[PDB]
């Protein structure tokens, strides 16, 4: 046992091919009503990760890097596509002008263990109980910072986990260099993000989680979750209630750095149910997000790509369904084809219906607007089950998204809503072990 004995060297080959076409309702467009190219690219990633063992069972090191390789990109494809690297190397230099290949050092961390306590420092991903999170493409984003936590297992009485994380820079996986954190104006600095959270597992399928976070001088962020599982008619019903909240520290609602008025939140209820080869999902969300921004963010810095935060609800139906006032219901099914002697293969689909979405409360926007949006998707996926390629994911995802207004994308006070789309994503994720 130790630094070398327990070392691993692993990697990944990743392939992404996407066609996303979006209806253009920009008033002066020559292609008004047409589904023009929004994304059209073919891109690979390659990753390699060294993870040491623990010298003296207390000290180790992880180093990971990845490259992006561009096979094809239409001149009309938008930027950044989040699989290649943005042509701009840091968060706040983003101008949406290009994508490129490159290489990024995405993990470079000292790791520590001392009794029940653990820590990681350097270029790290959040790994404990806080509400800080990386963005995920094929690879995760990278914080410059440190996290420490502990776990106390009380056996029958349950297990407690908690951790604290602090960071002063970040890069999304589409940026090669870390940037600092700033307010909405992309100028006023935010000297750190930090977060504290906890989890208690009662060992009877009840799990409680909670976390608090701050962007220095700017945003307070909240998370709570209760999860439970029990049988309904002989089959497991999994349930969760989730609360996500945020407030800024700029009360003046017309200040350009004010993003929320009072407390903003996203609340969710989820149910999952398995019957034979079918896995069913029924989920719903509701949002309050008064203020200039007009939608809820799980991340504590508002600028695109600038950080991320924990959000357990993911419907893969293109829209975030997170506008001020918006309510949304999701229904989905996946069918395991093992009984057709296609083990590892699954197919499914899903549907979202959302309504009551309101714009930003900034008075320059028409406050009478109420927006509905809906979507459906289809899924086909295979996980290879034997051979050197065991664990490889091959997946095709297809979405039709419908914005039930004529508002041009990102317009009308709906700064996070875009127009109708057809989206086709094909991906291969092939992990491999060197030692
Ligand atoms: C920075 C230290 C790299 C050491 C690599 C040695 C790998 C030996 O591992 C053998 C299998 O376990
Ligand atoms: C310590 C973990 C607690 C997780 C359970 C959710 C409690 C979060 O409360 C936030 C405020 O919620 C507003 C009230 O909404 C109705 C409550 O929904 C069901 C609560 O289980
Ligand atoms: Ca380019
Ligand atoms: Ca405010
Ligand atoms: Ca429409």
């Amino acid at each position: 046992a130790g630094f070398i004995d327990d070392s691993t060297l692993t990697g990944g080959i990743y392939y992404w091919q996407r066609e996303r076409d979006r209806k253009d309702l920009n008033p002066d467009s020559k292609d008004y009503n047409q589904y023009t190219t929004n994304l059209s690219h073919s891109t690979a990633n390659l990753s390699l990760d060294f993870a040491s063992g623990y010298a003296w069972d207390m000290f180790g090191l992880d180093v990971g890097a990845f490259t992006a390789i561009e096979l094809a990109e239409s001149s009309a494809s938008g930027h950044p596509n989040e699989i290649a690297f943005s042509s701009k190397n840091r968060t706040y230099d983003e101008d949406y002008s290009g994508d490129k290949g490159g290489v990024s050092l995405y993990k470079a961390a000292a790791k520590f263990k001392y009794g029940p306590v653990w820590a990681r420092a350097g270029y790290i991903q959040p790994s404990g109980q806080t509400l800080l999170a990386p963005h995920w493409s094929f690879m995760p984003g990278t914080y410059q910072g440190a996290e420490a936590g502990a776990k106390f297992d009380y056996g029958d009485a349950g297990a407690l986990s908690f951790s604290y994380m602090w960071a002063d820079k970040y890069k999304a996986p589409w940026h090669i260099e870390v940037d600092d954190f700033r307010q909405n104006d992309k100028k006023t600095r935010v000297s750190y993000l930090h977060s504290l959270g906890a989890k208690y597992d009662f060992k009877n399928d009840l799990v409680l989680e909670a976390a608090f976070g701050q962007a220095q001088g700017y945003v307070n962020q909240y998370f709570t979750k209760a999860s439970y599982k029990f049988d309904v008619l002989g089959n497991p019903l999994t349930t969760s209630y989730q609360f996500y909240g945020a407030e800024d520290r700029i009360s003046d609602k017309n200040d350009p750095n004010s993003i929320y008025d009072g407390l903003a939140w996203l609340q969710a209820l989820t149910f999952g149910y398995t019957t034979g080869q079918f896995n069913w999902r029924l989920e719903g969300t509701m949002v309050k997000a008064e203020g200039n921004q007009g939608f809820f963010l799980q991340r504590m810095t508002p600028t695109y790509a600038s950080s991320n935060g924990r959000l357990d609800v993911w419907w893969d139906n293109r829209s975030d369904f997170n506008a001020n006032g918006e309510k949304a219901v999701y229904a989905g099914v996946m069918y395991d084809l093992s009984n057709w002697n296609l083990p590892g293969m699954a197919v499914g689909g899903s549907y979202v219906y959302a309504w009551d979405a309101k714009p930003s409360t900034n008075p320059i926007y028409d406050q009478s607007q109420r927006l509905k949006e809906s979507a459906w998707s289809l899924d086909a996926m295979y996980t290879i089950q034997e051979g050197r390629a065991k664990g490889t994911l091959i997946k095709l995802h297809y979405t039709q998204y419908d914005n039930h207004t004529n508002i041009p994308s990102w317009g009308g006070g709906y700064g996070n809503i875009f127009q109708d789309e057809k989206d086709v994503k094909f991906m291969v994720i092939a992990p491999f072990t060197i030692f």
